[PDB]
């Protein structure tokens, strides 16, 4: 199956992920080479839906240039039918790979947070705050962690997880800040080290959220040999916002400092 973008041709290998008005296909060009093809359908879009396509095809476009843990993009095609975004094709999701690890290399989880921190990092020095950060968000490429989007559109699924969400993003229901994107980081950061998300065992979706705002609820933080990992883990689960550690205390941090 064949798609055109901007004249030039490319075979369709397979269906990566599905929107609400969107698809993305693992893509073939002229040259024998591999990308990554999000097609939006702006047929049946209304003016909300329609903006955050507009908002997150110029924040990928002006972040090109900022980072390289933010996924390339090579070209795109906006029509009022439809948007083309041409992008760089990951090796493996951070989900599917944590999902078929048994264990995580000491090394491999810290300079997997290095990357998670930089390109959130990025994104708000331009003042985006994600608030819907999981594993699923990062990819890796050429052994290195990108982030793939930046919570303006509707995101890719290959009911959801709420073991990621923040407290504040509960609490919406805007206390949304920075700081809830530390909040997320600390979650997938958990899930390395402890191999579980701090809440994983409560199963009721509802009694989770409440278990994640309730300051009573302690978080079990097991000694590890890692010392500065586990004040990292205890830093970003902090409930109140004001006193969890920023992205500027975390780059700065022994755990991403002292080697
Ligand atoms: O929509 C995306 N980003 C928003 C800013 C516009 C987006 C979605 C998916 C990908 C992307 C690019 N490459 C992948 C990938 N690669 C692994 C594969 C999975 C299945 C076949 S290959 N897995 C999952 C997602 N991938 C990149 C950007
Ligand atoms: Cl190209």
């Amino acid at each position: 199956e064949c798609i055109s973008v901007k004249g030039r041709i490319y075979s369709i290998l397979k269906q990566i992920g599905s929107g609400g008005s969107s698809k993305v296909f693992q893509v073939l060009n002229e040259k024998k080479q591999i990308y990554a093809i999000k097609y939006v359908n702006l047929e049946e879009a209304d003016n909300q839906t329609l903006d955050s396509y507009r908002n997150e095809i110029a924040y990928l476009n002006k972040l090109q240039q900022h980072s390289d843990k933010i996924i390339r993009l090579y070209d795109y095609e906006i029509t009022d039918q439809y948007i083309y975004m041409v992008m760089e094709c990951g090796n493996i999701d951070l989900n599917s790979w944590l999902k078929k690890k048994k264990s995580i290399d000491p090394w491999e989880r810290k300079s997997y947070w290095k990357n998670m921190l930089e390109a959130v990092h990025t994104i708000h020095q331009h003042g985006i705050v994600h608030s819907d950060l999981k594993p699923a968000n990062f990819l890796i490429v050429d052994g290195m962690l990108k982030l793939i989007d930046f919570g303006i559109a509707n995101q890719m699924q290959p009911v959801g997880t709420v073991n990621y969400m923040p407290p504040e993003a509960i609490k919406d229901m805007s206390k949304i800040s920075p700081k809830s994107d530390v909040w997320s980081l600390g979650c997938i950061l958990y899930y390395m080290t402890y191999g579980k998300t701090p809440f994983q065992q409560i199963i009721n979706q509802i009694s989770k959220l409440h278990a994640i705002i309730d300051p009573n609820h302690e978080i079990e933080f097991p000694d590890i040999p890692e010392k500065d990992l586990q004040d990292v883990l205890k830093c970003c689960l902090k409930r109140d916002p004001k006193q969890r550690i920023s992205i500027p205390e975390l780059l700065a941090h022994p755990y991403v400092q002292i080697q």
